[PDB]
């Protein structure tokens, strides 16, 4: 069962991740007093080209900008990820990443944000917003087929920056 | 008590009443089946939050029509409660003319079915849906409560899955 | 489901309500060494105009004559009823409320009180007559279709206040 | 445990009672196609006065005209009954009654319709109208210390034969 | 439910309002320690029947307290009841004077407690039980509606306890 | 739990019993429109007299005048109910019984007519009237120490037969 | 309803009323400590069957007192019907002296816990047990009603038991 | 798991491998109908204390089948265990040549169904079972380990219950 | 949940898809009726750890081939990182050519079936399993993960189960 | 009862008795704290098959004392079907002098905690478990009846865990 809950606290998760090459431990309470995006992808090597789960990661210096984490994660393994990181974009590759991307091979996370595609064991793009006191306010989930709007999550992000100092203002 | 929303599974069955064009029509998912529908939620009628972001989705039905896709706004207010701020001019703050159906979910069915209901109050959160011609439920977007959504997004979405419908999806 | 019961405590209810205008807090326990008579109605904005809740509000100066708190709810929000009472009377409207009315959009005191059609999500015209101790005195529920009394309401309201003086009656 | 509902079937019952000073068989459904009403009381041979219950009695020709059935009932027995109508008005009696008194010792009515007072065995002072469709349509229950009224009961049932032909209302 | 009453073990306790010399007075089993009680049912009050058995236990009653036995009379009926049947004189078929307390069970709970309750009329049947001293439940007699009981046997049982109580039981 | 009930069906019932110095069968529906005296007594050879049950024995010519059964009943076998019959009234025995003695050994009739002492696994005192369509019509049950009137029970069982015919009437 | 005699596990323990010596005693299993025990069932008193079989036990219990051995009698029958059996001569089917305790189980307990009662009837299976001086159950004997026991072979297991007790296994 | 074994009721089912004159066979029970049968356990192959309570059994079987009776040896130990016990002579602690059929109860059901079972060592206690023709069990004798059976105790009851069956209504 | 592998009962049915020759194919165990399987599980793809061991397996897949056997490699890894690793040349720490198939188990239900899932990390442990033609298993192996199996050892099994098939014992 | 066998948990506990060096012994797991130690079943006693599978263990022992590893036999037969076992000599089919113990499973206990147990014969199936110095369970070998193992495999399989446990970090 599900444990993401707008208003509530964020579902807590602790694992293994890539960032710069390495492997490193991530947990949520690392991200307390920021703004958390995390978003899920289906697979690793796929033919189709992860041109979305690169847009993140080539304009992460907007979010930075905006003291803002971009995680990502997958129900493949932290060697399977840095793989695709070291496969060059020309051949259909991630190349560098500048967001750490989460490895969950035990399912554990995908289920605590209720986007495991259970019969398949692999994750729907689902994305996910956490405020600096760790709580969810915003879910999105997408069908395996459609990619998401780095624009749009920008827009919300600051939108719900926004409202945290001003409350309800034009 | 459970939400029954799933991706790649049916969406929850809905049948309620609604205004559309100054009048209570009864409003059933299976009325819109080979068709695609965006469900979109909002907490409260006559509030003093300017209703920008609903009647957005109205002014700008004719882009969804023109994709052969049915949009409908609902919140846990009355079918009586809707029209009367639907009579209510925009220069009063009121939604004036809409384009779309306006479901009342008094019930609480619906939100529930959802899982968009606050609870506490009993309103629903501002939760946005994407409904396929087959009755399948491909798309979830629940945003907490000072949030509005962006009808450019929505479109993009309900595009996309038009496009990935027919073709597979394709790289370059 | 119910939790309303002749002789016991009163179930206990906190909302917000809309009195002169403004949005203010409702508690049971603010009315305590008063009578309470708290009535239910279904829907804001009907199109049948509101002659009995209005008459309510109306002669309220008797009811505050008596010592006697009165309160209105429905399953509707405190937004809808503000609007329903910046209505004009001649409108359709609530227009002037000299009585609290309470927003049950939790529909926690419909259910508490047992009144609520469920399968509407919206409240029976019921009428309940709470003592001074916080005690249900009185219950009445009517279908949709016929209003109350305030009449009888202050028939009711000054029987139970002369009984829990006197007690007994010659005639 | 109740059994009782607005908009529901009233609970159905059948027992004995007295009518014009003989002891007769009375059902729910012997009164289709009428309005019903229903009303309990707590005890026979009070030393209040019954004059609640008396007035029903007399007034029993409007409620006749307007082909509507009234009922009492008590938890008390059909023999009980019968002594105190028995039992001259002067000294505390019920007297002449031209309505049927129900015997409710099964206290099976009382607590299918939810007004009995468990501790005691007897029942509140509640009134129940139930249409020519048995349907319940208003729900009364008053605390001991307080009778009903007539003028009210007829008020409500013509409310309702009224909203039953036409619906709505223009004030 | 269930029937509470059985030889040997303790009578089941009970706690009523009744009519005694005119008067609502309150009648525990606790107030008849240290003393014979002989509890007994009746149907209703007010009955065409004749009430000469109910009676006989109240017209006797010296001979039960000159054994110092105490005898108490109950039904279904109201404390009420019970005392305008007793206003009521013997001429017109009431109780007329009664020697002893008439219990109100309107509860229903002794005659569950007993077991003696008709359930399907709410009414006792004729039963009789007979407490020891100590609050011991000596004797049961239950009896169908149309049977009365006598206050010899009765006065028979009670003697023969407490002598049997002192003394112990002896053949020749 | 006790099976006997006033107004519904007497506890069905089939056992041996000693009658006429002989083993024989004894059932309820032996009974059928005949009223049925079942009484109960605890042991056989107990030091007190059994002069109440002998009474009932003597005096059965008046019950057999009303067309009126009488069976008496103890935990204790046939073997042992012969016996004590067999014993001469001289010694505290039994002597000539004129009634049936039913042996309850399994305890199936004390326990389905509730007077049985479980601490014991004998009978209390009890004493059944049963009407021509085998329906329960009157419950005595008698603590160890007191015994029966033969004269209550007739005065019982003639009033049953009275009201049977007659309704309720002088 | 479950037996709880077991092999190797501490013997039921028993408390009844027996005769003895033609005087009711008081018998516990407790009494016994530091002896051997055989308790022996058997169904009826005044039984038409010669009761020899059980009378053997009596006259021969001289060897069972001279290995320090206790030896009792039970059935499901009266401690009054005991004494009443053992006050009839042998010459008229009766027990005659006993010497060894007679057991009263009308409580149907002591047969229910050794697993000997026949529950159609009430009786107890011609059943036969060991204890040791330190009480626990060695030996298991059930016999069906119409075959009795062997006092030889009671004798020739008892003391093969305290035979063991002390050497073990003499190969 | 508990015991299956009741007088008067049907003798527990059984079916397993044995060795009987040298070979393994399969033995049940519904084998013997018509026949009584005489069924004991025994704990353990080549223990160190003599099988001589075993051989008895063995030796005398010609007084079994004299009188129409089977007699079934057990324990729970295998057929191969069993074959190598009887192939060790009588003078080096063997059972030597077996009249009777020596039963493996290997995994333990046999034993339970009878209640012989010692759960904490898996071995079975010295029980000897007495089953009628019709396949009702008659007797049961359960012994502690260091205790051995009586051929002529054994022999005693066979005949009592054959006698008892042809007339039964003793006078002994 | 719960494992499925038991010696001498059918194997766990397994459906998934795998990597064969550089193609996406469907596997089946009912694929494989009338031969000896061989599958066994390895923890991850793109392991630092030389995957030498799995690809002994490939390499002298000739010898198996030769006895009718089939051998199947499994793990938690997706089909596109089979293919992935496949494609990466053994000089640097890949696959290379695989002469065996390489099943997908992203579900974790085939390692589930088989007990070989180490819940914790949602990979498998290094288990071996030998079911016969008519789809039975006759033997487990399951090592921790540092450790791997040896290719002799599955074929000294295999051959001694295949020997044992139609011979029995030759003693 | 259900197997309590697992990878990376601590083994099963076991106690029973065996034979070792021609003698009855208490062998614990516990016992081998700081050792690794290799457990292994067999089906039977007395079988017409060669033991040489078991024999091979034995003899072969030094290897395993060189490496600090302890082995352990063990079965469902008794302890005195064992000493019978190794008294016969190997010419006869038996397992003569044994450098290993051998364990007795009578109770059936310790075949049920590894899940080695072949219910419907009460024997063993042809177990194989690696136990590390801390008592973890390290490797599960399970092989049908008509399939022995190899003691070259099983040292092979030993070596590679101490080397794992002083190094890890692998690069085959
Ligand atoms: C997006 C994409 C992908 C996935 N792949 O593989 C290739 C390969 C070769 C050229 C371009 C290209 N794009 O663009
Ligand atoms: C009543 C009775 C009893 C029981 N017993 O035993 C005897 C014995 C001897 C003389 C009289 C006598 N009575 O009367």
């Amino acid at each position: 069962m599900s444990k993401a809950f707008i208003g509530k606290p964020a579902p807590d998760f602790a694992t293994k991740a890539v960032f710069d090459g390495d492997f490193v431990d991530v947990k949520l309470s690392d991200y307390k007093g920021k703004y958390v995006v995390l978003f899920f992808y289906p697979l690793d090597f796929t033919f189709v080209c992860p041109t979305e789960i690169i847009a993140f990661s080539d304009r992460f210096p907007e979010f930075k900008n905006l003291n803002v984490a971009v995680l990502a994660c997958s129900t493949d393994s932290v060697f399977s990820h840095l793989a695709w990181i070291n496969t060059p974009r020309k051949h259909g590759g991630l190349g560098d990443m500048k967001i750490p991307v989460l490895a969950d091979t035990n399912h554990q996370i995908a289920k605590d944000y209720g986007v495991l595609k259970d019969d398949e064991g692999i994750a729907y793009r689902g994305l996910f917003i956490i405020d600096p006191k760790g709580i969810l306010r915003q879910i999105t989930i997408n069908d395996l087929p459609v990619g998401r709007s780095v624009d749009e999550t920008l827009r919300l992000v600051q939108a719900f920056q926004y409202t945290d100092k001003h409350g309800e203002v034009c």
